[PDB]
């Protein structure tokens, strides 16, 4: 199955913003090659090249514990649409359903170490405690909306920030987690703004 060039170069060009490992492109190609080949054997049209690439690198990054947010992608590549379609779409017709489901059961935690490693801080300190905010978050009605990635962002940069280790430049700080996550500055803040409003909700979920 040869792959149309404007889906390989989209594929290999995020990949490369991402700094994924190459064993996860050569993941992403397999994927894209079997829902491309699967469409073209019953006369369906593929859609939206640039999009089926990003969803085949997410598959292919998840399935090597690698997560890459959505946030991420549209942030390494502003012109990317309707991924979540995509993925959806190649879950399906490759019939990757029991995968998925444990995919976005890991997805969490797989990204809060990601994100750990990242700002050079201790796993072992902050994964366990930060999973704990994670739990919080979602019993906070006022932060319903929030994404897990946005959720695991917060977590993160409270736990850091915020001094909710005692539970049991700040502007530097976020633009530095940002531009090491690929995430846009702008986002990070308004999610944070958000988050540190309600704190003593997010503190009483959490005790």
């Amino acid at each position: 199955v040869v792959l149309h060039p404007t889906m390989l170069n989209c594929m290999r060009g995020l990949h490369k913003k991402a700094v994924l490992p190459e064993p996860v492109l050569d993941r992403g190609i397999e994927l894209a090659r079997a829902f491309v080949g699967g469409r073209r054997a019953r006369g369906q049209r593929v859609e939206r090249q640039p999009d089926v690439a990003a969803a085949c690198l997410m598959i292919a990054a998840e399935e090597a514990q690698q997560p890459l947010p959505l946030a991420e992608v549209r942030c390494l590549d502003s012109s990317l649409g309707d991924v979540e379609l995509r993925r959806a779409d190649i879950v399906r017709e490759l019939h990757l359903e029991d995968s998925e489901r444990r995919l976005r059961d890991t997805f969490a935690d797989n990204l809060l170490v990601k994100y750990i490693l990242k700002l050079g801080l201790q796993v072992s300190l902050y994964l366990p405690h930060c999973k704990r905010l994670l739990t919080a978050l979602g019993r906070v009605e006022a932060l319903a909306g929030l994404t897990v990635a946005d959720r695991v962002t917060t977590a993160l940069l409270l736990a850091r920030t915020a001094q909710t280790l005692s539970w049991e430049g700040m502007e530097a700080i976020y633009a530095n987690f940002s531009s090491k996550a690929h995430l846009e500055v702008t986002k990070v803040n308004k999610i944070m703004h958000l988050a540190v409003d309600v704190l003593p909700l997010i503190q009483a979920a959490f005790q």
